[PDB]
């Protein structure tokens, strides 16, 4: 229990030491262990292998990844598969409980995100918080093990967390990295004939569906066909229809993967090339850090991504999955280049990642000392300064300012000891950045006068995260909708500060220059479009007539119901802390609904896991009200009403799953809630 | 199954009958029976004595009376004991749900109700409703039993119920009359001596309790104790504390009993005088149809009750109290006169009660066109004169005048079929009358356009009900209270209505008459008065605080708590019919707050039947926060916690409930309710 820090090549069975270790660890001290993993998708992925690894062993595996929480408490829980916000939110309350002493273990993933990164440094003061605990109360208390790539600091990491160290650079599919710079077609055709998968990495969205597009059609021009109608077929019934690329694309081998698509589409191409049921999959930078999707051959379009060389970190993952263990021999990872590219494309091929950084009147650190000082861990400067030399930062005289920014703001009060007041405590339990707490403070407060209680409008504004820029609104069609609002809808409007002068500027007039601070009043209006989009995502309007009526693809309106959910539950528990009841009341409904986006009739209805929102409609429609009334039926009946051998039906994590044994699953897992 | 209606006097078990056919009929036919009682509290006690008797063959007795409901479905009840307006809002969720044939009898006591009352008229509809669904539907589906003094045209009530008749005076201890020579020590002296009780009625409330207390005096100066020692600890431990009067009154075996105490204190008055602890009561009208309470001697103070002879019927049932089956032989009933007196003492010694009327444009002529139209029974006027002539006044043209009122406010709409459209089905199923729903419409839409959720006083305004004068208010208490109040609550203010000018007008200028239809203004600052008082006593502030703050005693308050939970719960069920989901979620909360007084973190720990607000403040502040934490506890631990062989608490229908076994229940029941 001395703790860990490794790196070794993805694609290397590299996780199986911590898989060992987390079973040795939980099995021994009987203690729980958290698994931190850096994106939503690979979080799910590794939460149903480890369930599926350890259903046998009677240890329950649950993680806290996305706007998803599990249904059982922590105490039950013992391996906890969270993503890096949710893993500090865990540790934050982990501390504020007095309860830290459960942990056994917290098993790091994908380390080098440490360094340049949004959330980085939230994995920073994780780490920061376990090292200060552990160090404070004392042998075996709390285990770390980490992983990464070929890291130049590894070292530097190892005893920042007075950690092992194990670097080592071996892959069963020794890669063969080669650029070369007509014959286009034979390329083609002599990589498919060898009956090989091959990923292309391609910089814009478009150019990917274009490129997938062409392949298609060059495959078509130059000519299992059940398993590929099969995967066709399953792609079909989904809430967002077929694409017409996709559908002319998918029957030849081909497809395209973007952040376009939505989360069941990407989840079907991803399986059925898994698979090796498509054989060419243009992918975009996404995908490089996504789940492990090995490929034979990858390619890679050009290094100028985003009208930039592309990233160093990102060409290693993305080379990383060349190469498939157990059925290939060797892999190849092309990267094609022209005169200018020449030496960028050079520049790329050699040299390493970049050293980590720390990212930390920083934002980062005015976080870290109000989680300290509101956990009870670090009340007095004599210690606090302790802490910091705990830091990553250190490790490689900005807290007096954060303080005193805390005490500005009233954040925290002095005594010297400090304590936190209010918003110190609430701020710390909804895991919100002190930076935004305040305007959220502001505006729920306001709220509060003036609610409008009418439609689910004014509630949906104040879950409405605009951290960052989902989609380019389009302002003529939003003034169009605007004029077309009812009269209880721009009740909120005026209310939250939406002003048609301002909409009428950006309708004829170019987007107004955002120059000056006090133009917030610009967020106010694109706020207002997402709460308008998040009210027709969760009345349960179609996603394409969503895209239609708003501009907004599929894939967009996704990722902004899953920002919405998660922001809709901090907001719950920020007015739970400070003491807003009739808020959380109204806000307590909004995260499910916003997570599937169903209506307040299927809320109960959607607690079986196996049933999405099109499901829980289809089933509450004909009878079904309530998960206690789908464990009174029969599995004939529900197999009856899905259809109203083949696996027709998607859901996250499946297996050999089709209408007849789906139904049966539904009563099955509807019997053991209850 | 024929139906029945018979009279007799009270206090020779009228009911006996009524209990046997009602156990029969449950027997035999498997099949639900409601028990309609007039009052909430004479309701309590046949519920219990219904418990106590059929618990041993497998009956659930539960009754919908007051604020409160059963804690299980409707289907498991075998029988239940409604009030008038509740059985009739039972009776109309059966005929919209169309499960009419589940009951199986309606037992009706004090039929005389029908005639001259605010409340006879529902229960008129509600037997029209009953034997029109029995008439067009086939006669023997739903028995209907009958009880009352003796009515001068009974049997035109029998057949209006096409029911039999059977009127017998028949009274084990015969009342006698007869002058014979302030010349009231000696008779109370003389009284007392013999070893009985005396229960005295008085005209108010203040002179009961003077007369309570010269009683008290003569008794003190003129001279089991263990007993009364418990009963007057039981009375000290309570929300109210004890009465300064009362407690130099009871020592003496002399009390009163009056609308001003509380419930409880009622209980204990009643139960020590039922025991033989008090000797002498003076109580009020109200206990004139209260629960029994049967005197060896009772004693009428004037006939002159609210500057008014006293009232037949009502004198009928104070005499009826006189005499104990059982233990006595006869019984008399004095009726002091005086010179201007005598004349109207002997004008009601002699004459029977008045004859039954209908009271039948008209609001419950309204609500019985709308009961039958939106429970899809009576859908066009051919019929409805069908239903015409089923009621009690047509067996003793105004029907085109209501159907065209509930099509000018849009309650029905024409097709030629009547059917309702929105409001007419909202307003049926809250069991809200029709004229005054208009008005609720009118508020709880303006609410939901500018709902402040600062506090509970939002709330609180719009669950508030004004259809009586609970009390009369103190205008310059109330503009002091106005000056003090925060901003939060005068923000609430404003947008109700409640202005500053006519508050400073009723201050200091006699109170405003409202001679003017458009002066329900004044019906705004009442209603604010009595929302302040709600929001003082769900904010868990003691009786005698809020009675210092606003005038209004103890027995007021808890009247206005009742009717506020009634009408809360009618409010949440008319904004759930309408389709307002966010106004009935902040509504759903307040009945129980309404019901108990507590917090919303008691609301959960009041499950429990043996828990009063006191109580669920006391386990809660200790550290049970839930119904299964109390039922995961000691006994003892929960004997000591209350602490902090004597009966000294109290519970509605208790029984020799010691402090030590009274916490064994309350696990006991906690774990039933798990
Ligand atoms: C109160 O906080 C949440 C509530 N609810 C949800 C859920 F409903 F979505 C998510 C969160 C959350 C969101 C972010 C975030 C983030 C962004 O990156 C994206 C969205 O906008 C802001 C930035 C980070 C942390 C949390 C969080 O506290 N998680 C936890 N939940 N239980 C816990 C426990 C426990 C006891 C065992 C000890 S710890
Ligand atoms: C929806 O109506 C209520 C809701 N909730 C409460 C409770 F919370 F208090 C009480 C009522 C209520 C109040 C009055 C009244 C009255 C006043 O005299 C006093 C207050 O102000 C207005 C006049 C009259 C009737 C009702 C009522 O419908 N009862 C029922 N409940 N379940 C039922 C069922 C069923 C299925 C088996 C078939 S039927």
């Amino acid at each position: 229990g001395k703790n860990l820090v490794y790196s070794a090549p993805t694609s290397a069975g590299k996780t199986l030491v911590a898989e060992l270790l987390i079973l040795k660890r939980v099995l021994e001290m009987r203690k729980k262990a958290l698994f931190i993993l850096p994106f939503v998708s690979v979080a799910k992925e590794k939460k149903y292998y480890l369930q599926s690894l350890f259903q046998e062993v009677g240890i329950k595996v649950d993680g806290y990844m996305g706007s998803t929480s599990p249904s059982r408490h922590f105490s039950s829980l013992d391996i906890a598969v969270c993503t890096i916000e949710r893993a500090n939110g865990l540790i934050n309350r982990l501390i504020e409980e007095n309860k830290m002493d459960l942990l056994g273990m917290v098993v790091v993933d994908e380390l080098h995100m440490l360094g340049d990164s949004h959330r980085g440094y939230l994995l920073e003061l994780l780490l920061t918080k376990i090292c200060y605990i552990t160090r404070k109360s004392a042998s075996n208390a709390v285990q770390i093990v980490g992983m990464s790539a070929t890291l130049p600091n590894l070292e530097l990491v190892a005893s920042w967390l007075n950690a092992e160290l194990y670097h080592t650079d071996f892959r069963p599919v020794p890669l063969l990295e080669s650029v070369k710079v007509d014959h286009v077609v034979s390329l083609c055709y002599e990589t498919i004939c060898d009956n090989h998968s091959v990923l292309l990495f391609c910089p814009s969205k478009k150019w990917c569906e274009k490129l997938a597009d062409i392949i298609a059609r060059e495959f078509y021009n130059l000519h299992e066909q059940k398993e590929l109608l099969e995967v066709m077929d399953q792609l079909r019934r989904l809430p967002s229809g077929l694409d017409s690329v996709l559908q002319k694309t998918v029957p030849w081998g081909v497809a395209f993967h973007h952040a376009g698509l939505t989360f069941e589409e990407r989840d079907i191409i991803e399986g059925a090339f898994r698979q090796g049921l498509i054989r060419v999959l243009a992918a975009t930078s996404t995908l490089s850090s996504g789940v492990n999707l090995p490929a034979r051959r990858v390619i890679i379009r050009t290094p100028i991504f985003g009208g930039r060389p592309l990233d160093i970190l990102t060409y290693k993952q993305m080379v990383g999955r060349a190469g498939r263990k157990g059925v290939d021999t060797v892999g190849e990872s092309i990267l094609i280049c022209k005169n200018s590219e020449k030496s960028k494309g050079i520049a790329l091929l050699q040299g390493s990642l970049k050293p980590v950084r720390s990212c930390l009147v920083t934002g980062s650190m005015i976080r870290a000392i109000l989680e300290i000082i509101v956990g009870g861990v670090a009340s007095t400067s004599q210690d606090m300064h302790t802490y910091a030399a705990c830091t990553f930062l250190a490790a490689s005289g900005a807290i007096e300012a954060c303080v005193m920014w805390l005490l500005e703001n009233e954040f925290i009060q002095s005594t010297k000891v400090y304590h936190p007041t209010h918003l110190g405590s609430a701020t710390l339990s909804s895991s919100l950045s002190p930076a935004d707490t305040l305007d959220i403070f502001a505006d729920l407060q306001r709220a509060m006068k003036g609610f409008v209680l009418e439609n689910d409008l004014h509630i949906l504004y104040l879950v409405t995260p605009m951290f960052e820029d989902w989609t380019t609104i389009d302002w003529y069609r939003f003034f169009c909708l605007w004029e077309k609002l009812p009269t209880s809808m721009k009740r909120v409007a005026e209310l939250v500060g939406v002003e048609e002068g301002f909409l009428a500027r950006c309708v004829k007039g170019k987007v107004v220059a955002r120059t000056e601070r006090q133009h917030r009043q610009m967020a106010i209006h694109k706020r207002f479009f997402t709460s308008l989009v998040l009210l027709d995502l969760i009345s349960e309007v179609p996603l394409r007539e969503i895209n239609q009526k708003y501009g907004c693809n599929r894939g967009q309106i996704q990722s902004l119901q899953q920002s919405a959910a998660v922001y809709a539950g901090m907001i719950t528990v920020f007015s739970n802390r400070l003491g807003w009841h009739n808020m959380e009341l109204l806000l307590s409904q909004f995260q499910k609904r916003l997570t599937f986006g169903i209506q307040r009739e299927l809320c109960d209805l959607v607690r079986v896991s196996l049933l999405n929102a099109q499901r829980a409609r289809v089933l509450y429609a004909s009878g079904f009200h309530t998960v206690a009334d789908l464990a009174r039926a029969n599995i004939v009946e529900v197999e009856v009403i899905l259809k109203n051998n083949m696996r027709t039906i998607w859901v996250t994590g499946r297996k050999g799953l089709t209408e007849r044994e789906a139904a049966a699953l539904i009563v099955e897992e509807a019997r053991m809630i209850l």
